[PDB]
């Protein structure tokens, strides 16, 4: 039963609440799938866990009705610290060309697993995610960081085609 | 690998527009559907659903769900249908009347009542008397489109229904 394969990972990052209003659990714990556990079970928190995050040096869970895209919350740079969000609350659909999609899709419309954003292979790009802060060119996510019509794409795992577009659905047209 | 799908029961997909891909296989069990979808392997689309035949053991993998344009959910008893949770609008529009995704805690985190039990709390919201909007296990609902968006019957007895804490498609 260990869920923790079921969230989006960010490296090195916590969540700081800006708002003194907004509520935290925490718990001494041994190892982060832990974390996940109680977080998908919704065991024992006074809330629902958007997100989570696992302290490795001071081996904690602490788990948030908020994730890292909230009002009133930050992220925060930490050796320590990683950030797991709940995808149930990362929208997964498109809202117009999908500048803001955050989700995890991976895969190109005919089935090509993406290219890595911080690879060249087998792609050379100028794609990187230091010059696209905010775009979250991160791992192979279907990012569309210049806004483009097309929507979301990621270059291609196949040597010959060298970007696609991928598949996620609009949330709303009729 | 299967517990990122919503299941449902008794259920297959039939395409009508023929040029949407479709790839089957015999196989042993619905679980090696989901890992071949999961992992996208030998798959010429992305897989967003599958359906396993129980009775031929064959996998449907599908570039599509139940939501998609130009599909039909049908009732056959040995289908099951599992939806990727990816391809499930995961935010409401509107007060979430249409809403069909997987969110089973409260917003003050208590795991909801399944709709077809009457313990801890009995009520009229029965799955036959609301076809078409899936009153199934224990899902965050909003049947008749009231103010607050889904919600369900908490299995707190104290509680006897909270709404849930699903995002509006708007929030961000």
């Amino acid at each position: 039963r260990n869920t923790i394969h079921e969230f989006k990972k960010s490296a090195k990052t916590t969540l700081i609440k800006i708002d003194p209003a907004l509520k935290i659990k925490t718990k001494k714990v041994n190892t982060a799938d832990q974390c996940a556990n109680r977080c998908t079970r919704n065991k024992g928190l006074p809330f629902t866990c958007k997100a989570f995050v696992f302290d490795k040096a001071r081996k904690q869970c602490l788990w948030f009705p908020f994730n890292s895209m909230s009002s009133g919350v930050k992220k925060e740079f930490g050796h320590e610290f990683d950030l797991y969000e709940n995808k149930d609350y990362i929208r997964n659909c498109i809202i117009g060309k999908g500048r803001s999609y955050k989700g995890t899709v991976s895969i190109t419309k005919s089935g090509i697993k993406c290219q890595p954003w911080s690879s060249m292979i087998p792609h050379e790009h100028s794609f990187l995610p230091s010059s696209y802060r905010g775009k979250d060119l991160q791992e192979n996510y279907c990012r569309n960081p210049r806004g483009e019509e097309g929507g979301p794409w990621c270059f291609t795992s196949n040597p010959e085609v060298r970007y696609e577009v991928c598949d996620i659905p609009q949330c709303s047209e009729v």
